[PDB]
């Protein structure tokens, strides 16, 4: 298949590497690749993480300086502030380079053209599929984990080799796997989850609550217990991740299976239409525009919605309850 | 009629003139009006065009300085960057003036209020209808060419005279003609072409290709030949510009005439509705907003569409083909 | 690929060839194939072209006689009168044959069954994609040009060889290319152009004119200049034929690109529906019926539409104008 | 106004005139213009009318011969057979002419292009608005009558003079009037009457009958009396032609006026839509096509409808009744 399981590590031996940011990801990847025998540095502004990283045994310079000393760099910072950082501090230093390599963990700012590096550069991508708290929990066991790979600009005919070398340097393989893809096929996915089934799920739950209360005389303290205040859902998520989504259902009662299957095959076209609409909205680049503009205006909608959600009835009831069960 | 064929040239004799930009238009108008005996200068930042213009015999200062020495100025630069240039460098110098004149080749930035000069100023407009490469090709023959005229702000009761004098100074007349109009009636037109029949044409061609291939088993190498890979279309354009749009069709076969006429009178209401929608969208000023905002966000949609078009199947086939016919 | 670049010429050496009609095509193909060393004759009724052809060095007999002396024939006459000519003069002579070959430049009258030659005959097709005025302009340079090939009836297992030999005899190759296709895949194309984007374009232009005049107070003398009275369109056609349809747009301004792309991807489904309708109307054979019947009635609709178009307002304004610019 | 009341008669004095057909119109116009002192002949095939016309004192030749001896001709025959007559017998003789004039009483065959005379000819039109039986009934009183005039082709700058001279020669003026119009504005009218209010009227009557019988238990012998078997309707027609359409209603009862006016202003949009549809169907030339084709097929629809109408129930009842009242 397209799949990769293990590969070489020679192209990075002798080269210096710079890691931007020391948040969750940066700390993790940096520590690991240090264990695998690589000269590593860090670039960050003087704050909490700066002290922490220099404490953990890392030589710390600030960003532009780190890019001067590096032949490779990992830009592990939020997708909301990477633009200014790149424009002010990196791009200059980068114009003054010969053979450089630039890695990202997300393809948002590139797939949509908010960042357009030169042609003197190898532009790549390495995207894990784990939060970071569990990634360490797995590295201790010699286990790997999955990632996605992508290449946007090859100026040296060696980009893929570099990407696989990186994947190995951070402990994703061997033990896990690595898939080859694009920047687009990753942004698309990271977004479609956040736009299709998460919000649909939440709205469905909220609607069930509202209905049961205002049309069948149910008590608030019970709806919550049935819907999400119990650990029903994490159970199901686990059995899904392990046994499979459908085979997970054998451990339930026949009645549940029947209702679930019927109503699933019954409401499939509706959500399909929805998903089409949203995926199309993304592929074109409209959502990026929307979001950037909202940033420029002052996040008013964000504010008002955060209010409306918490000032809803369900949330207040949840509050009273969690307090009652002792859950902080 | 409203029409003008030739006029005087006295108001500009004794005055100095400054031309902003030395691209296609600026170079042309400047050279010509120099031939017609006028003291002329140039304003531009130190780049390629700067060297070229000083080479061709023009005294070159940078912009604000040129506006100080000038009683008249031609703002011949793209409509996408004129705003900042006007705000930073011109408007100050202009506040410190007594009797000035400002000419544009496009009414976009003014019709929509992105540029609001003072009342101490005569604001005019001179818009040709030729690319510039052919304008010289015609000036050598003593031929004129058409233009549009407009006036937004008259502080001296002499604006129209100035406009006609300019039209004569650049060689549009006599030999061609000059129409009086507004800034609005020019922006509207320059846009409606770019929003109605050009994109409709392209979409129709693309649809014909896709259909013929995916439903009637046609080969890609043939659809292109019929639709646009042949010089069919430039032929028709020429006969239109010369003989007339309809009289052009006499040189075709009766079958073609019949089909064309029937389907034309048959699909006229649809496109009419479309054109209404778009013209209305413009008259109000919504498109300017849209475009300005996209500039402020980072041109994401522009990017994604440029990609989707070139990564289409038709374009790849066109590529293979053009390479085969030797066309670069 | 399916494509052909050059081939043999042996099957026609020793055979006599008859060319029907001496209009644009006939004259061209005849002259050329004569240059390539082939015994050639001509068949036509005694009129202007008759004198011209005998002047240019061709032995001229009238039609049935030419078919008697020929082992191969090219039926290069309009698709509107070929039927009677075939029925009265050719088919008899043809019943009295042994091994014959019949070539067409269009598949209309055959694809739809208005002409059904016997099985004693090899029925083929050779369709150029150039007007004829430029074909000579290219033959002088040793250049070729594209054509389409097709076969309807093979009684000798040598039809394709004959077709390629012909293509070579008229100077299409080498230098150009030749595509293999059907009679249907050529009629379909020659028509879909005349039914989809040409009339749509014209209607869109007309609608823009009408709107701009009757709802925004524009002058007629300006709308025309923007829309087609300028050579805007032939420019674009040229850049399309040479650089490519989309790459052509880089030489325009960003604003134009943006509007064009957006409105193109926005109005693609509509025209797609239209094109489906028309292509289907053709594939079935309904348009041929329509057109034949109109011929039988006396061309009343043709007449009335030719009137309505020229008695429109746009045409009268165009007339006044062209007269003013001196354009005949 | 556009209107004409009397005019000269000099252009026809000294010229010979030929009248084609001796039916209702031909007989009338011929007799009259003979009374007004004009050399007149007749052209017709040897049948009943031939004997009649030669009896009434007319020198009779057959058609082509009459056109040779004539400088002016009146083509007074049905619009269904004029085409062949023109093609076979007239057009030849006409090619061999110098200065000729051709008059019609209907613009059908010309407005739609079924007859296209040369440019060596003056093509005109004179259309009365009376059946012919009453025209004589009025000529005896020295009264005139209305007509329409039109010109399609002027080769002598004298067409209008000829038309008015004709109008005077047939006794339409003075006493009546003459309106200037086109061939189109006459065919359109002659048809729209036959397509809009006549058939609507008939269908409404038929529907009233059917309803009253099959839903309110009415007797057939009474519905007819109310609807049309009485002379109600000719009364109203007379008062319309004399007093005016609306002023006609004062002689009726208030109840009738009220109902009529209300329901008239209530059902005006519907019939307006209908009339638009039909007038458009005509202006384009589609009805002429329809009718010509039906002639070519054998009048099957005509046949079947003539049957269905007479085999209806209303017609049979009308038959029984008329027989009962003695009405033949
Ligand atoms: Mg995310
Ligand atoms: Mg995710
Ligand atoms: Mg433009
Ligand atoms: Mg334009
Ligand atoms: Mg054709
Ligand atoms: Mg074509
Ligand atoms: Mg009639
Ligand atoms: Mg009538």
């Amino acid at each position: 298949d397209k799949t990769v399981l293990d590969a070489n590590l020679d192209p990075l031996k002798g080269k210096t590497i710079g890691v931007i940011g020391y948040g969750n990801q940066g700390r993790v990847q940096a520590t690991i690749m240090r264990e695998n025998g690589l000269n590593v540095i860090v670039g960050n502004v003087k704050d909490k993480y700066y002290e922490l990283a220099k404490k953990e045994g890392f030589e710390v310079y600030e960003i532009d300086e780190a890019v001067r000393r590096s032949d490779v760099a990992l830009l592990l910072i939020p997708d909301e502030v990477m633009k200014e950082v790149y424009e002010k501090k990196i791009a200059p230093v980068l114009q003054g380079k010969k053979e450089f390599v630039l890695d990202f963990a997300s393809g948002y700012n590139v797939a949509f053209g908010l960042i357009r590096p030169p042609k003197s550069v190898d532009t790549i991508m390495v995207a894990p599929r784990m939060v970071g708290e569990g990634i360490m929990d797995l590295h201790k066991q010699g286990k790997g984990y999955p990632v996605l790979l992508g290449v946007k600009q090859d100026a040296s005919g060696k980009a893929w080799d570099y990407a696989k070398a990186i994947a190995k340097g951070i402990g994703a393989i061997p033990g896990g796997i690595a898939v080859i893809s694009s920047f687009e096929e990753e942004a698309l996915l990271d977004l479609m989850s956040e736009h299709t089934w998460v919000p649909i799920l939440f709205g469905a739950i909220k609607a069930c609550y509202d209905i049961a209360v205002k049309e069948y005389g149910v008590s608030p303290e019970a709806a919550l217990l049935e819907f999400y205040a119990s650990g029903e859902l994490a159970e199901i998520a686990r059995l899904i991740a392990e046994e499979g989504i459908f085979n997970q259902m054998v451990h339930h009662s026949t009645t549940s299976q029947y209702g679930t299957l019927t109503r699933m095959f019954k409401y499939y076209d509706v959500v399909r239409r929805i998903v089409e609409n949203e995926a199309k909205y993304i592929w074109d680049g409209s959502f990026a525009k929307e979001w950037s503009l909202e940033q420029q205006a002052g996040y008013p909608v964000f504010y008002r919605l955060w209010e409306l959600a918490t000032q809803s009835e369900m949330a207040k009831a949840e509050k009273e309850l969690y307090k009652l069960l002792g859950r902080k």
